């Protein structure tokens, strides 16, 4: 039509762009710094065509906070309503009971290199 669309390059994961061994320094300094927060990776979905991306990758999470209250700052920050549809993975997993308190979901779903990683869609199959 009348729009020239770029293709640009691919979009690469955080995982992709730091080693293992960089995200557990990472993980590493930031714990011994900032004890009470929790590393988190958010990332958008691969084939995510209805939602926007973040402006940042990693965020520091109180740890204080429940899973119901992280949706709801990261839905925010995505400037949607709650009409949007909207659906967030942890580890890989259908998002937990809501009012599970993210300390207790760190400890059980954090990767190996120490990070909790979620990733959020438009539809709940990804």
């Amino acid at each position: 039509d009348e729009w020239e669309v770029i293709g640009g390059p691919s979009e690469k994961t955080f995982k992709q762009r730091r080693t293992f061994e960089q995200r557990v320094e990472d993980v590493r300094l930031i714990r011994e710094q900032h004890p009470t927060k929790i590393p988190v990776i958010i990332e958008r979905y691969k084939g995510e065509k209805q939602l926007p991306v973040l402006d940042k990758t990693k965020f520091l999470v109180p740890d204080h906070v429940n899973m119901s209250e992280l949706i709801k700052i990261i839905r925010r920050r995505l400037q949607l309503n709650a009409n949007q549809a909207f659906f967030l993975l942890v580890n890989g997993h259908s998002m937990v009971s809501v009012s599970t308190p993210i300390s207790e979901v760190y400890e059980s779903e954090k990767d190996e290199d120490g990070f909790l990683y979620m990733v959020y869609a438009s539809q709940e199959t990804f």
